[PDB]
């Protein structure tokens, strides 16, 4: 609690100063909490980092795996130009209902879509539509399937596209080479895939904050 | 301490996988330790984040305030083209000598400079040369002077330039409005300048790892 109080106080200062939440973001959380969604959305300073990475990259087209109530989706969508496109995948139809409402409130209903079903079914469907490549992929769903989502990202991106993977530390569980936890297995497999793959270059960072001890990975698709 | 051991183990996993140090980086640290520089270089995974941000930017010109032994400078310099330029500022002449040898060993002598003296005296002399704008500014020197380094960054950049500020958590001290610590006061002033300036938009993230509890800020220059 001494640690967590300090991490809460520092994040409160950073968020209210640099990454303030407007009505669309606060109402998205309220509507998520009201609808029984687990409160596992990115922290606002993390949302702002996602938005800034999309902006720096010049992202026009964004793929997100794991919508929840569209809180991360509103952060990323706000990086996009008026003719941009964001596709988000969500397994739970009721999560998807909340997220669409939250995206419409933010004025992102024109450039965003939530596709319902297991992302490993939805990704091949999107691929069959032969879309223009995506500039940024945010992988934040069932971490067991992280290595499959990275493989799909490689098929749906181009040189200079970004891949962000949330929750890569798992309370410190990521170092256990003999884990029984499938979310650790998928996390380790995905990080090792980024390392080995000659078309990916990445880093990972341990974070603390209002969500506690965790971390994220950032990778670029190389030429 | 269990926390630090876990943070070390996670960082060793992430570093070996995603941000491995080649001999030029290992030798830069060995030479810095040898000459008795403080071991306060960025952690390898933070160095790799700098390099990735510079590559995402397509940076050609980088400004660094606080060289030490040139470890961060090598991560950043590796993103640059043959016609690129990294100008780094270092108070201590001995630090500067180490850093120049370390940058020469990495093959960066041709595109890098280390200018000796207090940065707030050296920066106006750079400005007198009518330099081309910089694409990324890394601020990592005396944190008391952060707000003045952010003001210099604004004068030496263009729209879409990136500013990174290291060590913005100050052991949690950053939230004390009445701080007697000049490093806290400079950190708070630079973060408020990022918030208030219409040409700046940023975030800050608390980190753990091999260097313990800290954090960084990232700001984008807006039109
Ligand atoms: N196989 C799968 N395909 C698609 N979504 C999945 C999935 N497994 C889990 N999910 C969804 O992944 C989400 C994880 S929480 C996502 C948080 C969100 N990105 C934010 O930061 O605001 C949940 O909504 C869960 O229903
Ligand atoms: N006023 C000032 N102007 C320039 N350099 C300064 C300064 N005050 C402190 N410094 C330098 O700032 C450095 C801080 S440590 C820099 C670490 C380096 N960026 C890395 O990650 O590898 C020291 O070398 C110190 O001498
Ligand atoms: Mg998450
Ligand atoms: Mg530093």
């Amino acid at each position: 609690s001494e640690s967590q109080q300090l991490w809460d106080d520092v994040d409160d200062y950073f968020t209210t100063l640099l990454a303030p939440e407007d009505e669309a973001l606060t109402a998205a959380l309220r509507d998520s909490d009201a609808a029984g969604l687990p409160h596992i959305n990115v922290a606002p300073n993390q949302g702002k980092l996602l938005q800034l990475l999309a902006e720096i990259q010049g992202a026009r087209r964004i793929l997100e795996i794991g919508t929840l109530g569209g809180y991360s989706t509103i952060w990323l969508g706000r990086a996009l130009p008026r003719d941009g496109r964001l596709i988000s995948f969500e397994y739970d139809a009721k999560h998807a209902e909340v997220a669409r409402r939250n995206l419409a409130r933010a004025g992102l209903d024109g450039i965003s879509e939530v596709r319902v079903g297991p992302a490993l079914e939805s990704l091949p469907k999107l691929a069959d539509e032969r879309p223009e490549p995506f500039d940024l992929v945010f992988i934040d769903a069932d971490k067991v399937n992280n290595p499959h989502y990275v493989e799909w990202a490689l098929k749906l991106t181009r040189p200079g596209s970004l891949i962000v993977v949330d929750n890569v530390v798992r309370g410190g569980g990521v170092t256990d080479a003999g884990s029984t936890d499938p979310s650790v297995r998928g996390t380790r497999s995905a990080l090792e895939l980024i390392a080995e793959h000659p078309k990916l270059s990445g880093t990972a960072v341990q974070t603390v904050g209002s969500k506690g001890y965790d971390g994220f990975a950032l990778a670029r698709v190389l030429p």
